[PDB]
């Protein structure tokens, strides 16, 4: 493939016009979907790709200032759009990922059929109206940690954004891809994430949203999932699972994949 689906470790599996695109969280990789990809293989086109700044990516190839605000990573996403000649596709967003199909879609809807959410977040500050989930003060303390002790902080920070029993393979998992990111980067991404505000564009939004989350998320409390439907100008649906954690296509997949998969497969 070309360099830039080389930069992003764009796997494609599958022929068909049917396709559809996984963008992973700030963390992992494209490797958290290991548990819903078999299951689509067989009736679609699947697309992987890594976000930039990953540990699986070129640190040359982060760019502090392409990827200062979110657009940078939606134009890195029709970039790929375009490079595979994809006309269409139903996109699956985890954590910003969610965000990032959300802006892509607000420049080409055309790419996008439906946008399935999964631990999505168009705002993690609280202020006086609206319940995020961290006080200004809480993310302080975050980049003071991460600045302190980057190793430590994922230690610590990985089962607790997993959630669920804090000797799994999914903390384990998350603990390593996330101790492969680049200190500075990892502190760089952070920031852009934490500081991100995609509320007031939200009732331009045009494509259908499934709005999928853990009922306990420690980065996404269930207030957003509502508001996230509520602000949404398209037609959208709230699933909230019986699950813990974060990435819970990765560490509670049982419970999880099915749902996921309902929500790929069937429209409002
Ligand atoms: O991107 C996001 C924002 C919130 C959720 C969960 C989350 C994910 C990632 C990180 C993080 C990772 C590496 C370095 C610094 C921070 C922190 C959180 N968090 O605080 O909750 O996803």
């Amino acid at each position: 493939m070309g360099v830039v689906e080389e930069a992003h470790n764009v796997k494609v599996i599958g022929s068909g016009e049917a396709t559809i695109v996984l963008g992973h969280g700030f963390g992992t990789d494209q490797s958290v979907w290991k548990h819903l990809v078999p299951h689509l293989v067989d009736d679609y086109r699947v697309v992987l790709y890594d976000n930039m700044g990953a540990g699986t990516t070129n640190p040359d190839y982060f760019d502090f200032d392409r990827y200062s605000n979110l657009e940078g990573y939606s134009f890195d996403l029709i970039a790929i759009l375009e490079d595979l000649k994809i006309e269409s596709c139903i996109f699956v967003g985890h954590s910003v990922s969610a965000m990032i199909g959300v802006l892509a879609s607000l420049n080409r809807p055309d790419l996008f059929s439906k946008i399935v959410m999964i631990s999505a977040s168009p705002r993690y500050v609280n202020d006086v109206d609206y319940q995020g989930g961290f006080e200004q003060e809480d993310l302080n303390q975050l980049f003071e940690a991460i600045r302190s002790n980057y190793k430590a902080w994922c230690l610590g920070f990985a089962p607790l954004a997993v959630g669920g029993d804090m000797d799994s393979i999914a903390v384990q998992e998350f603990s390593r891809t996330l101790f492969n990111m680049r200190p500075d980067i990892a502190l760089s991404v952070g920031q852009t994430i934490f500081q991100s505000d995609m509320r007031q564009i939200l009732p331009f939004v045009t494509v259908p949203c499934h709005i999928l989350q853990s009922v306990k998320d420690l980065a996404v409390p269930v207030v957003v999932s509502e508001y996230l439907h509520a602000n949404l100008g398209c037609e959208s649906v709230v699933e909230v699972i019986p699950s813990d954690g974060h990435l819970p296509q990765l560490s509670s997949p049982d419970s999880v994949i099915p749902v996921i998969l309902r929500h790929i497969r069937n429209d409002i």
